[PDB]
């Protein structure tokens, strides 16, 4: 399937994009990173980490009030794009209401931990993080605690070679919902790990999904997918202008 506009209905800021101009009024402390260009318009560098910090940190508090602290050392999110993930989940698991509890797993959630931040805060949604560096967890576990969702996302350190299984031994339960993934830049190389892992679950969770960067990626990838017998295998492509990313999800479910 395709998404109209190249990103998901139900995105905010699809519909209302980012106002540079009005946040700066705002928030003083993103003012200093905006700076007039020649159509007047109010415009941030994205080069400097530290402006695209500034954005990142301002869109999570001006519109769903989460407040995190994340270092320029590690990768800064971009808000929009990973929002698009979290609505493609949503249409998978169908959302739909308030005693059905869905709970998900995120393969490396980054210093942000921004998809079980959104997730947890969109739609109340229990989370296992998963993390290998220190720098990372750290940050994340911070983050989960200031804006006191300790309750609904579970942040654990993980040894490097540890994937999707070795992750379901602690905590112990029998059906998940969805696993969300955004591989760090051979990047078919780590979904294959997804993929094997998902083939010793099964049924265990709903939905196995990854974000791509590249589109090469998908043809193995469907192609891997088929070879294994995966009953169903779904793909989408997001945007946000210059940015472009390929989430594909499988299940083993009839
Ligand atoms: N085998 C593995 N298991 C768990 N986490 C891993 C991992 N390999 C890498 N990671 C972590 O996963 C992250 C990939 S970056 C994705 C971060 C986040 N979801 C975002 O979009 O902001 C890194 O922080 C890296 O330390």
């Amino acid at each position: 399937m395709a998404l109209s506009k190249s990103m998901h209905a139900r995105n905010r800021y699809k519909d209302k994009p980012p106002d540079f101009a009005y946040l700066a009024s705002k928030y003083p402390d993103f003012k200093q990173h905006v700076q007039i260009n020649l159509n007047g318009r109010v415009s941030l560098n994205f080069k400097d980490p530290e402006a695209v910090r500034a954005l990142t940190c301002t869109l999570l508090r001006e519109d769903f009030g989460l407040s995190i602290d994340i270092p320029l050392e590690r990768l800064i999110p971009t808000v929009p794009l990973r929002l698009n993930y979290i609505h493609w989940v949503e249409d998978l698991i169908g959302h739909q209401d308030k005693s059905t509890l869905r709970r998900g797993i995120d393969i490396g959630t980054g210093a942000s931990c921004i998809y079980p931040l959104l997730g947890a805060t969109l739609n109340g949604w229990y989370f296992l993080a998963t993390e290998v560096d220190d720098m990372c967890f750290n940050y994340a576990k911070k983050n989960v605690e200031q804006n006191n969702l300790s309750d609904l996302i579970k942040v654990v350190k993980v040894p490097q070679k540890t994937l999707l299984m070795d992750a379901l031994k602690e905590e112990s339960e029998i059906i998940y919902d969805f696993c969300m993934c955004n591989p760090p830049f051979g990047e078919l190389e780590f979904v294959k790990r997804i993929i094997h892992d998902s083939l010793q679950l099964k049924k265990r969770l709903r939905w196995y999904s990854c974000m791509l960067g590249k589109k090469c990626s998908l043809a193995p990838l469907k192609e891997e997918l088929r070879i294994q017998g995966v009953p169903k295998v779904t793909y989408t492509e997001f945007c946000q202008g210059r940015t472009m990313r390929w989430a594909l999800a499988w299940s083993f479910y009839d």
